[PDB]
């Protein structure tokens, strides 16, 4: 059966991670590096760096993590946040990274799905989709929640598929952060529409979270809240999770 | 008694306000001055012209909007998205905007508040918070909701009218875009820690959810949805504010 995924999301701001989150058993929390490494002998299954402000030095100082990150940590990473070109993307995978994460240039030009994917393998494609209910019906925002495309939620779902991509980041904009729990509705209106992985992403609060999460259709649950808090435990976690029937990695924990 | 305020939020990109909406009564609803003006015309109170991408031209592109919308609009009209210091609020205000919206740089720096406060006085000083209530406790999110500052929105309140704002821009990440009405509970939760004019923003999808702003507390409701996709007009908003004892402005309609 297909693998169980725990999936870490590290904000980034100047190529370094965002810090204030008290690591006393690490050198240094905000180096990409370190905290990469220890989050991969842990066991945590992938990471996702993600720039929270993707704009100002962004390319080139996310090029530069990219490469210091790639020599030194053993499982894989997406690199997301300001992807706007396939020549951005490509530069990204060329140096290390092993998936990219696009959102709002895949909504503004679907054919770079398939670019990315034809080039590098539909595995490097991660198309990140971000969703609200809006009266009733799911629908995709873009430019970090701003916009209301008026692209119903399902009509995207299919057209990403078609196009190629290799894993779809579901992300509930309304319960990012808020650690009151996956968005289980979304996941489960995703998961028929869908063949490829999708990654759940916003809620997370605890352990039984992830459970629900896994329950309602997701391949892989990401979260930043309550590893950035250090308010659950990997090791902890994934052993609930096997517990309650998940196909998670315990291999070297 | 303080006036009630109705405010109409225009999202830009690249200097021009996001299309796709139909406005065949205008020639170019993609122009912050045709547009800008038009919303003048008919009832609403003041704009807010937020940089949705923020990022790239973004200081000169926003820089050439002031200018051409200064000299044509006769409402109030503040700028945000992304400005990051002093000087570029400066250079705003200075070419014409009222006011300015800061939100992740107060943060990170509360003077300076107080600095474009002494300067251009607290009117043109407006303080966007974000929040989301975070297990049971209302927190300030930064750069555009994907950071949890760990700072509660009770103790940020207090701070930035210490620090001499004009007024809050009071947003609600999880409801906006949602049409499912605005955050009445956080509305209500601000409303005793302030004296300052707390214009509500996000959620608003029907003329009674601005009734509930305003009876929570609100001093001016912002929305982009419901004029972006015309979906509420605004002099039979105003009518219907007005029967139920909202003091909003009837002069001009």
């Amino acid at each position: 059966m297909l693998a169980k995924r725990i999936i870490a999301c590290l904000d980034v701001k100047d190529g370094r991670v965002v810090k204030g989150s008290n690591f006393e058993n690490l050198r240094d929390s905000g180096d990409p590096v370190e905290l990469g490494k220890f989050y991969s002998e842990i066991g945590i299954d992938e990471l996702v760096f993600l720039d929270i402000t993707a704009s100002v030095e962004k390319r080139k100082t996310m090029l530069e993590l990219v490469e210091k990150v790639a020599e030194q940590i053993d499982i894989p990473f997406t690199v997301g946040g300001g992807i706007h070109d396939f020549e951005t993307a490509s530069e990204l995978i060329l140096r290390g990274a092993d998936k990219v994460s696009i959102n709002t240039a895949a909504v503004e030009n679907p054919s770079l799905i398939t670019q990315i994917a034809q080039t590098f393998g539909s595995q490097a494609v991660v198309v990140a989709i971000d969703a609200k209910r809006v009266d009733g019906e799911f629908m995709v925002f873009t430019y970090s929640g701003k916009k209301n495309t008026g692209i119903l939620l399902r009509d995207w779902v299919v057209e990403v598929e078609k196009r190629g991509a290799g894993e779809i980041l579901l992300t509930s904009i309304d319960r990012d952060g808020t650690k009151s729990g996956y968005d289980t509705e979304m996941i489960r209106f995703v998961r028929p529409l869908t063949t490829l992985p999708i990654i759940a992403s916003g809620g997370a609060g605890k352990m039984e979270h992830f459970l629900e999460a896994f329950l309602a259709g997701a391949d892989a649950a990401l979260a930043a809240s309550v590893f950035h808090f250090r308010e659950i435990d990997v090791r902890e976690l994934k052993e609930y999770l096997k517990k309650h029937g998940v196909n998670v990695r315990l291999e070297g924990l």
